[PDB]
């Protein structure tokens, strides 16, 4: 039941918030890994943890924070890798 989940998200999804809205719920769940601003004004998730707990974070992720407007997430899931100490965002 550990596992790695992708996420990349569209929208009004940077300088709202996003990140640190995906951050927060990643602590309360105890999931790891990043939530990254991409190029494109795409937000990138990669969380290790438990599929439960990255379920609910999905679930959070395809809301985001009252400032967003999320448009699309695609998203996908993998093998646990165990990669991470914590959930950053940069
Ligand atoms: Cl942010
Ligand atoms: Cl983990
Ligand atoms: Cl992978
Ligand atoms: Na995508």
């Amino acid at each position: 039941m550990l596992k790695r989940m992708y996420a990349r998200v569209y929208g009004l999804v940077q300088g709202v918030g996003f990140r640190k809205f995906v951050q927060i719920h990643a602590i309360r769940l105890g999931i790891k890994g990043y939530a990254k601003n991409l190029p494109d004004g795409s937000v990138e998730v990669v969380a290790e943890g438990y599929e439960e707990a990255l379920s609910k974070l999905l679930e959070r992720i395809k809301q985001g924070p009252p400032a967003a407007e999320v448009e699309k997430v695609d998203y996908s899931f993998s093998e646990y890798k165990g990669e991470f100490e914590d959930f950053e965002t940069y």
